[PDB]
């Protein structure tokens, strides 16, 4: 099946999932210098403070974490967005060096990984059906830079050992997705896609203007997990981004000046 390999990666998705050529897909590359500010958007409201998380999870192309999305817990609203939108999980791309690893793109600058908070409008129900619809989830897209490590995302990185291959999971509640946030909520958004298979055309895109930055060590842990089951040749998982998608008939609007 599909996956980031030379035989099975981005340039081959379109062929079980046409929609992969559509005239809005993800990632796209963020000019600034075209990104228009709008003094129209309202500022992101980010609630997290009654956040469950549940699992953490090797899922074979990231790891997540998910969420008890059966209530109003952490949601997103605001910004570019109409209603209420429920945090269902988060995960991660990332490189084999730092050079490389975001899916979003800064004026062509790649970053080291990027961080996406899954979120999906509560008016569609459950997240089945809101993938189907043109306004039904909302991603926030977090990026990293490597520097100083960010003590928020340490509980993750100390559980990967016990999740290294495809299909392991473990008990990962009480964690507080408010420390991988950066400090300012100041962001891009624009009509897209989701960035791996079925490439549902069904996201408001958030992007953050301010990276997080993250230590060597954090990253270097990423890089261990394993593309495969356990048992399997070893594939280390690394390069699980999508590269930038032609931005064709959309424009990215700045919150900010
Ligand atoms: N990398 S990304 O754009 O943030 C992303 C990509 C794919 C999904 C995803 C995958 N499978 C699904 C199946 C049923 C419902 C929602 C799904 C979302 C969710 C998020
Ligand atoms: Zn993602």
């Amino acid at each position: 099946h599909w996956g980031y390999g030379k035989h099975n990666g981005p340039e081959h998705w379109h062929k079980d999932f046409p929609i992969a050529k559509g005239e809005r897909q993800s990632p796209v590359d963020i000019d600034t210098h075209t990104a228009k500010y709008d003094p129209s958007l309202k500022p992101l409201s980010v609630s997290y403070d009654q956040a469950t998380s549940l699992r953490i999870l090797n899922n074979g192309h990231s790891f997540q974490v998910t969420f008890d999305d059966s209530q109003d817990k952490a949601v997103l609203k605001g910004g570019p967005l109409d209603g209420t939108y429920r945090l269902i999980q988060f995960h991660f791309h990332w490189g084999s060096l730092d050079g490389q690893g975001s899916e979003h793109t800064v004026d062509k600058k790649k970053y080291a990984a990027e961080l996406h908070l899954v979120h999906w409008n509560t008016k569609y129900g459950d997240v089945g059906k809101a993938v189907q619809q043109p306004d039904g989830l909302a991603v926030l897209g977090i990026f990293l830079k490597v520097g100083s490590a960010k003590p928020g995302l340490q509980k993750v990185v100390d559980v990967l050992d016990s999740i290294k291959t495809e299909g392991k999971s473990a008990d990962f509640t009480n964690f507080d997705p408010r420390g991988l946030l950066p400090e300012s909520l100041d962001y891009w958004t624009y009509p897209g896609s989701l960035t791996t298979p079925p490439l549902a055309e069904c996201v408001t895109w958030i992007v953050l203007k301010e990276p997080i930055s993250v230590s060597s060590e954090q990253v270097l842990k990423f890089r261990k997990l394993n593309f495969n089951g356990e048992g399997e040749p070893e594939e280390l998982m690394v390069d699980n981004w999508r590269p930038a998608q032609p931005l064709k008939n959309r424009q990215i609007k700045a919150s900010f000046k």
